[PDB]
Parts: C-alpha cells; sequence; structure tokens
C-alpha cells in the first residue's frame, strides 16, 4: 500500500536523503585514475559508520556483499565494489548509495566521469541526468506515475538511446523498497496518482546502445547485453501540496531543491 508521510517521518527522510546525498559529496574527491572500486566502497562505509552513524541498506540485503553499488561503463548496475578493479581515464561510474537514520532510508545515486573525459561517456550522463530531471518538474498532486515514465522514455530515446526496463524506481520510507513501483517508461499496469506525503525515488537507467541486459556468472553485476555504456541518477523525493521536494540535493545538482507549480 502506498503510504502517506507525516510531517515528522518526512523531517527524518530529509536527514536520511541529506546523509544519503553527503556520501556522494564526500567520495568525489576520491574517484580518480588507479583507485580501486573496493578502496571506493570502505571509504563509504566507514563514513556512513563511523561519521554519519547510520548504516548501509545494501548490505546482506539478498546477501549483496558490499556497503554500496559501484558501476563502470557497460555495468548497468549492482557493480560489486572489487579491490582488482581500477578506475581509468575515461570511465563514466555510478556509485549508489542507500542509507538508514532514525528508520528511514535515504536512496541516491549519481555518475562520476573519470580523469579525461570521453565525449559519449558525457553525453550519455548528460542525458540521464537530464531524464531524470524532466521527470522531477513533472511531479505534483495530481500527476499520474504513467505520465513520467513515458516523458522520460520519449526524451531519452529521442536521443537514440534506451531505458531499462528490468528496474524501476520505488516507493521508500522505514523500508528500502515499498509501493508503488516507479517505471521509466511507458506502461498500460501503471496508474498511480500522485498526492502529498508520498516518497518515492526516480532512478532511470539508460543505455547507449539497445535496452537489452545480462546477468554475469556473479550472480549480480548486470551489464548491457551489447556491451553499449549504461548510466543512472537517482534521487528521493517527497511530494508537497504544489510540486516536489528532492531530499537527496547535493551541491552539484542544477535542479532547484523545492520545485513548486503553483503561482
Ligand atoms: O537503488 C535501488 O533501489 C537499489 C540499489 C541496489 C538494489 C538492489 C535491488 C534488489 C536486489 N535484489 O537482490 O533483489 C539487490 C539490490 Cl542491492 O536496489
Ligand atoms: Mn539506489
Ligand atoms: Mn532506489
Ligand atoms: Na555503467
Amino acid at each position: 500500500a502506498i503510504s502517506i508521510k507525516t510531517p515528522e517521518d518526512i523531517e527524518k527522510m530529509r536527514v536520511a536523503g541529506r546523509l544519503a546525498a553527503e556520501v556522494l559529496e564526500m567520495i568525489e574527491p576520491y574517484v580518480k585514475p588507479g583507485v580501486s572500486t573496493g578502496e571506493l566502497d570502505r571509504i563509504c562505509n566507514d563514513y556512513i559508520v563511523n561519521e554519519q552513524h547510520a548504516v548501509s541498506a545494501c548490505l546482506g540485503y539478498h546477501g549483496y556483499p558490499k556497503s554500496v553499488c559501484i558501476s563502470i561503463n557497460e555495468v548497468v548496475c549492482h557493480g560489486i565494489p572489487d579491490d582488482a578493479k581500477l578506475l581509468k581515464d575515461g570511465d563514466i561510474v555510478n556509485i549508489d548509495v542507500t542509507v538508514i537514520k532514525d528508520g528511514f532510508h535515504g536512496d541516491t545515486s549519481k555518475m562520476f566521469i573519470v580523469g579525461k573525459p570521453t565525449i559519449m561517456g558525457e553525453r550519455l550522463c548528460r542525458i540521464t541526468q537530464e531524464s531524470l530531471y524532466l521527470a522531477l518538474r513533472m511531479v505534483k498532486p495530481g500527476i499520474n506515475l504513467r505520465e513520467i515514465g513515458a516523458a522520460i522514455q520519449k526524451f531519452v530515446e529521442a536521443e537514440g538511446f534506451s531505458v531499462v526496463r528490468e528496474y524501476c524506481g520505488h516507493g521508500i520510507g522505514r523500508g528500502f523498497h515499498e509501493e508503488p513501483q516507479v517505471l521509466h517508461y511507458d506502461s498500460r499496469e501503471t496508474n498511480v496518482v500522485l498526492k502529498p506525503g508520498m516518497t518515492f525515488t526516480i532512478e532511470p537507467m539508460v543505455n547507449a546502445g539497445k535496452k537489452e541486459i545480462r546477468t554475469m556468472k556473479d550472480g549480480w553485476t548486470v551489464k548491457t547485453k551489447d556491451r553499449s555504456l549504461s548510466a543512472q541518477y537517482e534521487h528521493t523525493i517527497v511530494v508537497t501540496d504544489n510540486g516536489c521536494e528532492i531530499l537527496t540535493l547535493r551541491k552539484d545538482d542544477t535542479i532547484p531543491a523545492i520545485i513548486s507549480h503553483d503561482e
């Protein structure tokens, strides 16, 4: 059931969302050529635990081995931090974070371009973040989630990219994943009219090539079937009386934290 968060819970969600975003702001200086994804994960975990006094919702979830998910280039999601995996110039890397604090979850991720960027890499990431932004600008009471999914897809496909169908955004609160499902493409099964108090994520996964994906034998790593690049950005938001409030905004975001549609 889609729950409406109380003002009190929403504040707890702001706290958790801020922490999740700060993990990403903290890790920035470390995302450099030569660094291992394994070390990046250890830095985030130490920060979450020793500094934020929070916990990673990913650790142990369905047996997931690390504190954050780190996906590089062709890897679509659930990449596993590994000490032998080194970042290099041109890489596009997603670091996905979910922390629990005072019982509530903050879920967010962003792409990082390592060293000297590649134009195609920058473009994929830019378009992906823009697809998230256009969706955020649509969130307000009364709108149907299907309209947002359709808009994300239209935009992405127009750029010659594709949207991954296997994964979606989700309601969030005392639980990591709660109703409703937030598809990033058009579907007849989607009929969710938004209302104030609802909290959920928007996190499109976009492939530069075809939408098809495959999972590696490690049981976790998901890559694009055609080995094209894939990018993802995610934000946790709360629907307000006249729009929405992004709970995981970072200083590098270029969209307002509070979006209002009132005159
Ligand atoms: O941002 C998210 O929702 C997210 C990051 C990684 C996951 C996740 C989802 C489902 C499973 N699973 O084993 O079904 C594992 C993870 Cl780490 O979800
Ligand atoms: Mn996430
Ligand atoms: Mn999520
Ligand atoms: Na990727």
